[PDB]
């Protein structure tokens, strides 16, 4: 047999970075299998929001693995390129329900998985470059949820304030001001249960960090190709941004998607074509991605919402078994 290490975001009260699961598969087991086996352990309801992303520790390229793919195969293919240690597999939420948050409230593990997941990308992307008042509050919402000076001393010596706050904040604020700041911030969130916390966490982040969509610089049209930035998400579905400051312009709700079809661009250039039949409209929507990988990642993303919006486990892509947890 063969084994696979999968990182995820289910809180197992250890070090945040090292939450993973180790699961055995076979020549037959697919991606849908692996994912499910994991989400079942944690009694997840919103099963269809999870996807499996393969990131290369050495570079930026990410490959989102489609559900009906063989683990042995996909695993094999990428090992011809690079050795097993250089790759990393992570379970993530990628396909958000129309009213996701409100919906996650009824599925705790997924609420928390999403909380941990986002918070992580936050500490990794915008924490250091956003308003102090925003950093504070967020940081404090973690401590609050996760849990006099006789308590603050333990935070810096024994716990480490770096876990909750960006070092851009920590070196720009004196220790006493922060102790004072916390108490007063932590004050107004002082009667919010873990749930109201988490929500409040997002309430505060969303107007500054966009985590309810994914954007893709790519081009539209078939005969006259125009460069844009697609915006796939649950509110807008499929849209293009004029200014990042202006709201996205709509193109299609996922329920209109009839088929998703992808190839390379017919020439030496390895740009990626992605063509979608959309109900009611005559001419298909033709996306040209910088590369086939970027195309795969969009097709995946789009397909995911269709499987979600409609209740179907089967895929919209036109295309030319035992998992054990240990």
């Amino acid at each position: 047999e063969r084994v696979l290490k999968v990182f995820h975001y289910f809180e197992n009260s250890s070090e945040p970075t090292t939450w993973a699961s180790i699961i055995r598969h076979g020549d037959a087991t697919d991606v849908r299998g692996i994912i499910q086996k994991i989400v079942d352990c944690h009694k997840v309801k919103n099963v269809a929001c999870y996807g499996l992303r393969l990131s290369h520790l050495q570079s930026e390229e990410v490959h989102w693995l489609h559900l009906d793919m063989g683990v042995s195969n996909v695993r094999e293919k990428f090992e011809l390129a690079h050795p097993p240690e250089e790759w990393k597999y992570e379970l993530r939420i990628r396909y958000l329900p129309k009213g996701f948050l409100n919906q996650f409230t009824e599925d705790k593990p997924t609420l928390n998985f999403f909380y941990q997941q986002v918070k992580n990308d936050y500490m990794l992307e915008i924490a250091d470059q956003v308003d102090q008042e925003i950093a504070l509050k967020l940081g404090c919402l973690e401590i609050r949820r996760s849990y006099k000076k006789s308590n603050y001393e333990v935070l810096e010596k024994d716990v480490g304030l770096r876990r909750f706050f960006p070092k851009s904040l920590l070196d720009s604020v004196a220790a006493a001001t922060l102790a004072a700041l916390i108490q007063q911030t932590f004050r107004q969130f002082a009667n919010l249960n873990r749930e109201e916390s988490i929500l409040k966490f997002f309430e505060i982040l969303s107007p500054v960090y966009r985590f309810d969509k994914e954007c893709f610089k790519c081009a539209l049209g078939s005969s006259w190709i125009i460069s844009v930035e697609l915006a796939i998400g649950p509110e807008e579905g499929i849209s293009y941004l004029t200014d990042k400051g202006a709201n996205p312009t709509h193109l299609a709700d996922f329920n209109q998607v009839q088929t998703i079809q992808y190839s390379n661009s017919e020439d030496k250039d390895r740009k990626g074509m992605l063509q979608l039949k959309i109900a009611g409209a005559p001419e298909p929507l033709t996306v040209t991605a910088p590369s086939l990988t970027i195309a795969e990642n969009m097709a995946d993303l789009i397909d995911g919402y269709c499987r979600l919006v409609n209740g179907a486990t089967q895929s919209f892509i036109i295309r030319p078994d035992y998992a054990e947890i240990i």
